[PDB]
């Protein structure tokens, strides 16, 4: 009693109630400059057992999901999915760059993956350092990433990206990228450099 | 058998620095419970303005969180505080409280200072320490809504219908309130609260 809510993969699998751990929330945005930047980020709703992410998940779905230049969010309640949050200021992301073919074929498969990982509380002790995670849908090539608050945290950060990186299926030779928010909000030429590496 | 804690046993784990030695050392709760807030930010939606806290299964765990938080008397008006059985949401369209309703205490301004903490304390061992005996099953929680105008603390349950279980968690939370026999506690649907018509099924 006082235990932290952990659900494997074939547990939430199999709901598709069950409490989550954490209460999240979905958010959407798309960089509409005619907007301003808070009227563009939209808070889609809010859930805290697996029964109801599944009738959310299930429910975007169906609406053409996942649109050609917007941002999907799923973060912890009380952290906006903007890097100047107090949650995310000093933190950084795992993030997982798909080129164009795998939009196709790892996108959607790969992006619930993630959603798993958050609400299942997969990452032991360490899921606690999780702030969240971002989806970018891009011409060009689809970024999914998981936020976390603190980019010194080595030993929380590496084992949330090894437990990630198994989870998502990529093999060894594919190697991820872990950047510190500060590093990335300085545009600096085509790449942001890799705090850590796994 | 259920999990009955009285005010005096609860009060008596509060504040204990116990070695919780093997993790068995904590009391456990009947059920577990979520806190929730809702904020007065009209800049944001209200989907946006509600909160979860934090969640909790022990009495230990109780007392941690509540020594922590701000005090209800301290929330600027427009501020909510709720406590809710683990998988309820404290909205009335929750389908859990959908077909419930409220007892509800309105207190005046001046008794901010004087009753609204130890009122809402008083609610929060009748809810956590299961008082209303196999009737706990029909609460869903509880609501302080602290307002200028006013405050209101309210025990929320589960089903209208189910008359014997409402009529017996009144009197019993009147009781534990302190409350004279004059002052009187109503009870409301959430359907009728719902709709402005210008409506207590019972009092107690
Ligand atoms: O098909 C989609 C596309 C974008 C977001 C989601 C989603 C749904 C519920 C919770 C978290 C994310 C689903
Ligand atoms: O001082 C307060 C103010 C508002 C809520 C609480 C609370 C703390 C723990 C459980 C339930 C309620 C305490």
């Amino acid at each position: 009693h006082g235990a932290r809510i952990i659900y494997d993969r074939a547990f939430l699998m199999a709901c598709r109630k069950h409490p989550l751990q954490n209460r999240w929330a979905l958010w959407f945005f798309k960089n509409d400059k005619s907007k301003t930047w808070q009227a563009n980020l939209r808070l889609i709703s809010k859930f805290d057992t697996v029964e109801d992410f599944w009738a959310l998940y299930n429910h975007i779905q169906l609406s053409s999901n996942l649109m050609p230049g917007c941002d999907y969010s799923l973060f912890k309640d009380g952290i906006e999915p903007m890097w100047e949050d107090e949650k995310n200021k000093r933190g950084g992301r795992w993030l997982i760059t798909l080129n164009k073919q795998q939009r196709r074929s790892d996108l959607n498969r790969f992006w619930l993956e993630t959603l798993l990982c958050l609400i299942g509380e997969s990452f032991d002790d360490y899921s606690d350092d999780v702030c969240g995670a971002v989806v970018n849908v891009r011409a060009k090539g689809d970024k999914i990433a998981i936020w976390t608050t603190e980019c010194e945290n080595r030993e929380a950060v590496t084992h949330i990206g090894r437990v990630y990186k198994e989870r998502l299926g990529l093999p060894p030779k594919i190697v991820i990228g872990y950047q510190s928010h500060a590093d990335t909000a300085t545009k600096s030429g085509s790449t942001t450099k890799n705090r850590f590496v796994v």
